[PDB]
C-alpha cells in the first residue's frame, strides 16, 4: 500500500516539538512547552529522537518541499515578528521567530523541516506569495544536543 515516508516535525531526545496545527490531543496532553507566537510546542516522548538541532544562525540552508518533494537550498533571515497571511487554515495573525526565505518560482508551499548543515533550524510555519516561513527551534533547544561552530 503505502511507500512514502515523511516526519512533518522534528523528534529531539525526549522531547517533540511539532507545529501548533500539527501537534495531536497526545503532544499537548504531555506537552512541556508550546509558544502561541511560534506556533510551536514540545511534548515528551519515551523513544529517542533522530535529529540533531543546530544551534547555527546561517543565514543559508535546505528546507523540504511537498510539492517537489526534495531539497531547496535556499538563503533566509531570522525575523522575529512576522505577521502571517490568513492562508491554508490561518487567521492573519503575528508570528515569534521565524525565517523567511524568498524562492526563485511560483511554487513552494509546505514541507517538512529546515535544516542547516550543522543540523535542524525549524518547522514550516507559514508562506507567502514566494517567501518560505519558518518556526526556529534555536529559542527552545532544550532537548539534547546542539550544534557548534567552534
Ligand atoms: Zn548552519
Amino acid at each position: 500500500g503505502p511507500y512514502g515516508h515523511q516526519s512533518g516535525a522534528v523528534y529531539v531526545g525526549n522531547y517533540k516539538v511539532v507545529n501548533r496545527h500539527l501537534a495531536t490531543h497526545v503532544d499537548w496532553q504531555n506537552c512541556v512547552w508550546e509558544d502561541y507566537n511560534r506556533d510551536l510546542l514540545v511534548s515528551t516522548t519515551t523513544a529517542h529522537g533522530c535529529d540533531t538541532i543546530a544551534r547555527c544562525q546561517c543565514t543559508t540552508g535546505v528546507y523540504f518541499c511537498a510539492s517537489k518533494s526534495k531539497h531547496y537550498p535556499v538563503s533566509f533571515e531570522g525575523p522575529g515578528l512576522v505577521e502571517v497571511q490568513e492562508s491554508e487554515y490561518y487567521p492573519k495573525r503575528y508570528q515569534s521567530h521565524v525565517l523567511l526565505a524568498t524562492g526563485f518560482s511560483e511554487p513552494g508551499d509546505a514541507g517538512g523541516i529546515l535544516r542547516c548543515e550543522h543540523g535542524v533550524i525549524g518547522l514550516v510555519t507559514m508562506g507567502g506569495e514566494g517567501v518560505v516561513g519558518f518556526a526556529d527551534v534555536r529559542d527552545l533547544l532544550w532537548l539534547e544536543d546542539d550544534a557548534m561552530e567552534q
